[PDB]
């Protein structure tokens, strides 16, 4: 299968990326020198998860040791709900790029469609417990992303945790400049979301889809809780194939033409977790997974449920 989907700005981007949120700082320099020397072109990173700094002393490495070009790269981050404002955005962009050692980013996201007021705190809620909201519009933060292109900051912009209608806003925003290259959203057999993959594909938007593997290591996690590489179906048809749950976890969003971005730290699983293009999941193992939507989410935003941009209302 084809290792790059190419964008609606005119670059490709790797389809299999590594992801970092809570890979911690002390382990994830090596993790992104091992996924670099096995093949990942494609880093997955973010501001709020405070280990851009250490995720830039790999790729720095890497780069000054020519074991791949800049060019070669496809480096993601996201901008915190705290820096919606329009005069916070290339400050917030800037720290970004400096942590991780560029002077370009490949792909810029909105991290959530929800702003938040600015401050140290990243979620700065109320004497009550409610995040305190900012009042800035999600067209003006979307202006001022498309600032950061033609400022040369940023190859590419997108949106991340959008709905439909939300994705339907920008898209809908008068005098709209640069449309989203990508929606990047929760995806895996327990959450397939057909309906907003279908929207945005159509509309010529790539979704990446994060937490594949179910994120076993979320920080809330309860032992009751479903667990997709326990799951015995899931299993089952990795055996069939001879190979491993996440690596059937990850097949199976790049066979509906969805970028993946598995985080781990480990080096056998990083490079374990990049070998999925010797292999295909059958039409019927393609269904069959699909089959397991529960409707299930990792990351549902549960300080945010009352914010005027919260996501996770609409259908899709
Ligand atoms: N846009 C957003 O709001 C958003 C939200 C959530 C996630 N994301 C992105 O998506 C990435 C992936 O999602 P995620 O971190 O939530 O979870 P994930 O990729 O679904 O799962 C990560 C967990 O799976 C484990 N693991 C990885 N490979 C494995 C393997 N081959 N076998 C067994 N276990 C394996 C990792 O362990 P070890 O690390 O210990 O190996 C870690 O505990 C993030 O890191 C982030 O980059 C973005
Ligand atoms: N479940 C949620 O709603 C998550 C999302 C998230 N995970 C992630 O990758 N991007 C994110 O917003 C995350 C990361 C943080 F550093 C802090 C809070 C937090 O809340």
């Amino acid at each position: 299968m084809a290792s790059r989907i190419l964008l609606n700005n005119g670059a490709k981007m790797p389809i299999l990326g590594l992801g970092t949120w809570k890979s911690p700082p002390g382990q994830v320099t090596e993790a992104v020198k091992v996924a670099i020397d096995v093949g990942y072109r494609h880093i997955d990173c973010a501001h709020v998860y405070q280990n851009e700094n250490e995720v830039g002393v790999a790729i720095q490495e890497k780069l000054r040791e020519q074991v791949v070009k800049r060019e070669e790269l496809f480096i993601v981050s996201k901008l915190w709900c705290t820096y919606h404002e329009k005069g916070l955005v290339k400050g917030a962009c800037q720290k970004t790029l400096s942590d991780l050692k560029l002077d370009y980013l490949d792909l810029y996201l909105i991290h959530w469609p929800t702003g938040f007021k600015p401050g140290k705190e990243f979620f700065p809620l109320d004497e009550s417990g409610n995040v305190v909201p900012s009042d800035t519009n999600i067209l003006d933060t979307w202006a001022a992303m498309e600032e950061l292109v033609d400022e040369g900051l940023v190859k590419a912009i997108g949106i991340s945790n959008f709905n439909h209608l939300q994705v339907e806003m920008i898209l809908n925003k008068p005098g709209l400049k640069y449309k989203p290259a990508v929606n990047q959203i929760e995806c895996h057999p327990y959450l397939t979301q057909e309906k907003l993959i279908q929207y945005c594909q159509s509309k010529g938007i790539v979704v990446t889809a994060y937490s594949p593997l179910g994120s076993p290591d979320r920080p809330w996690a309860k032992p009751e809780d479903p667990s997709l590489l326990e799951d015995p179906r899931i299993k089952a048809i990795a055996a069939k194939h001879n190979k491993t749950t996440a690596q059937v976890l990850i097949r199976f969003p790049m066979q509906r033409n969805l970028v993946v971005i598995p985080k781990s730290v480990t080096p056998e699983r990083i490079a374990e977790n990049f070998k999925v293009f010797d292999f295909e999941l059958s039409s019927q193992d393609m269904t069959t997974l699909l089959s397991y939507n529960r409707n299930w989410r990792v990351c549902a935003l549960l300080s945010c449920t009352s914010h005027k941009d919260y996501p996770f209302h609409e259908e899709f």
